[PDB]
């Protein structure tokens, strides 16, 4: 196994994957790392998995019906190792945890929306189709680009949501246009 945090790059207390060599601090793995389960097996193998039963699914999709489904396990699934792969980016530190809005000439968002509220909702069982999580994810990147104005600080914003964008695109085996 790696002796680093496959998503904060970082060592300490590491749980190891059985089936790949990953490892991962408890908190990091999204889900948490489970208590028992020997072997176990991370998100990434779990992901690699879904695809190995049905090679199909990875032909293209369009994103309105990718945005309608239900979330059934494997979707629950996709979402959590969509949220992870944007925690694995060192700039996710900006969107994690709740924020505040005090800037002369800006006004705070109608709705706030950060990383780990989003993480918890999906613990919690609170999406019922993809939509609901994309709109969320989507969301933290169009209030920080709206309250930073011309501040440069506004490309943080577009960095990571180029980031949600791609790994979407490839997780859910979105239709490749021009
Ligand atoms: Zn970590
Ligand atoms: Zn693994
Ligand atoms: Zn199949």
């Amino acid at each position: 196994n790696s002796n680093i945090c496959e998503v904060c790059n970082k060592w300490g207390r590491l749980f190891c994957c059985d089936t790949c060599p990953r490892s991962f601090h408890e908190h990091c793995h999204i889900p948490s790392v489970e208590a028992n389960k020997n072997p176990w097996s991370c998100i990434f193998c779990r992901i690699k998995t879904i695809q190995e039963r049905c090679p199909e699914s990875q032909s293209g999709h369009q994103e309105s019906e990718v945005l309608m489904r239900q979330m059934l396990p494997e979707e629950q699934l996709k979402c959590e190792f969509l949220l992870l792969k944007v925690y694995c980016d060192s700039k996710s530190c900006f969107f994690a945890s709740e924020p505040y809005y005090n800037r002369e000439g800006s006004q705070g968002p109608q709705k706030p929306m950060w990383l780990n509220k989003v993480k918890t909702s999906l613990n919690e069982q609170m999406y019922t189709r993809v939509e609901g999580f994309v709109q969320d994810m989507r969301l933290i990147f169009h209030n920080h680009k709206e309250f930073y104005r011309e501040d440069k600080f506004t490309r943080l914003g577009i960095q990571v949501q180029d980031i949600f964008e791609k790994n979407f695109r490839n997780i859910f085996a979105i239709q490749e246009t021009s």
